[PDB]
């Protein structure tokens, strides 16, 4: 039952290894918003529509209100509806097309306790849907205190996973992927640095070699998976490995083959989805998460922007799986 | 007017580097809750007694409650109640001992955003009283998305400072220490990994150097700093050194010999105060905070314990100043 199952199980239904974030800013909310008030609201209708919206935690009754309703009666809880509400809209139009979404912890918290009533019940809506989870928050502190976003994100808004920040010590991972009291494994991927590769000759004359150095972070950090037996438990520890280091991720599936990626950095505007792809290919490919926001969540249609990304995967993976 | 003066100013009025670690968890706030009912409230009383309390942001008419009238009437904030008093006890009890405080996000999340309300009202209480922060969330993630961080804690917390890990690189410290838009400037920590040292043949066998490695990040971090002209307007990155790298402590205060640096590790049970003082003493101390937190807030009397430790850290000044 670990989220190595939920991926399986959820890759053979939809056939993707396509990762959606899910990443608001004040812009696109205030975007939202407007576009909506000029529109009769329809996008929201469309979300009332749906059963799960009954199931999220936090101020139900307020979503659950009507549009002209909030902003006469609830001028308090406008940002609140309207946030909550544009993650709902996203994640009707484009769950579909998703392996997995993935949530920045960033996006939530800029405006106090309100964007994390709303993480929250975007996380309470997507375990309602069943759709695996990933909170990038980037985790990073001593075993004792890591035991809070433990609880934090795995007890509280129950996510599949998180990144985690190694950078210290491999050790805290512990502490986030187990827990003793409660005999209970979580996932997670940690963060390896890339290079440029042009700078490469710069770390040479400063005798770094940032490849011997991620590699090693890289074994360490599998080293306490299977210490953990995170594998016999369904869960796993894998990397976050940037979407343009092709060197890297080729170097990384060939010498730690069957270890789970994600790579984030594909936009509208760079990244070649073909190549990262195929270097950190496997043939059970929710092994190479490959995550598209922005392209998608500020696209003016963002599931007509997901059915292309969907469609471009799936080209990449017919040409890869006939090798 | 940036931290700079803030902590010069205050260094000349109480004389101490010792920072308080504000880290509440989970059983300090049932066990505060517990001897509040026990004792008939007695320092929930004192804490309503002080004015300022009158100044926070969240919930203050809730705050402002009898503690009888919020069991009976109110059992739905309970937590909030006894969780934001609790924050205040410490700090009414040991804030003349504090060079600055410092509060670890870790332990406001767990919960939702109900330790995100009093992580504000914390936050508000402490520069309504002027006294310098830190916020502890050890931050890492690309420059347009440690945006909302930057804002987070800087303009939502108004913190003075923050700690940051730049393992993935310093360019993120741009859009976290800096503000174009507004022409603001903000200062930071950076994590350094410091060694064993009984681990450094290893290192050397995996032909690692982590000395070469921790020091070249840190002028690549001060390089940042002076990029940013944040000496000029009175802020600064620094470095978060834990206590007991007596090595790296003093290798960083001689290479670097006027940054700011911040120590944490000393606890009751182990720690030597004199040995990381004076390792990274510097005359104009506040550029070396000695972080003492778990000592304190889970001591019966913490201002007592606050006392003890701001009565020793005088002590090591006065013989490091007689140099």
């Amino acid at each position: 039952m670990g989220f190595k199952v939920k991926l399986e199980k959820r890759r053979n239904a939809i056939n993707t290894c396509l990762c959606i974030g899910l990443d608001p800013d004040e812009k696109d909310i205030e975007n939202f918003m407007k576009n909506e008030k000029e529109n009769n609201y329809n996008n929201i209708k469309k979300n009332l529509k749906e059963k799960y919206i009954n199931n999220v935690s936090i101020k139900k009754d307020i979503l659950l209100k009507a549009p002209d309703n909030i902003i006469r009666e609830e001028k308090s809880e406008e940002f609140f509806y309207f946030f909550n509400h544009f993650c709902f809209y996203i994640i009707n139009e484009t769950n579909k097309y998703a392996l997995t979404f993935k949530m920045n912890f960033a996006f939530y918290i800029p405006y106090g306790s309100v964007g994390i009533d709303v993480l929250k019940n975007v996380f309470d809506y997507l375990y309602e849907l069943n759709i695996p989870t990933i909170l990038d928050m980037k985790i990073n502190d001593i075993g004792n205190t890591v035991k809070n976003y433990r609880k934090f994100i795995f007890e509280y808004l129950k996510s599949d996973s998180c990144t985690v920040n190694i950078y210290m010590g491999t050790n805290m991972l512990k502490d986030i992927c187990y827990d003793e009291e409660k005999n209970k494994y979580y996932s997670a991927f940690v963060l390896v640095k890339t290079t440029n590769p042009d700078s490469a000759i710069f770390q040479k004359n400063l005798s770094l070699d940032n490849k011997q150095a991620y590699v090693i972070m890289a074994q360490e950090a599998l080293n306490m998976s299977s210490y953990l037996n995170l594998e016999q438990n369904n869960e796993f520890i894998g990397f976050v490995v940037g979407a343009n280091s092709y060197d890297e991720m080729n170097y990384i599936r060939t010498y730690f083959p069957n270890c789970y990626i994600l790579s984030p950095g594909i936009g509208a505007q760079n990244g070649d989805l073909h190549k990262t792809l195929t270097n950190g290919y496997h043939k059970s490919y929710e092994k190479i998460l490959i995550n598209i926001g922005r392209a998608i969540t500020k696209n003016p249609y963002p599931q007509k922007a997901a059915q292309m990304y969907y469609d471009q995967i799936n080209a990449i993976l017919k040409q890869n799986m006939e090798s």
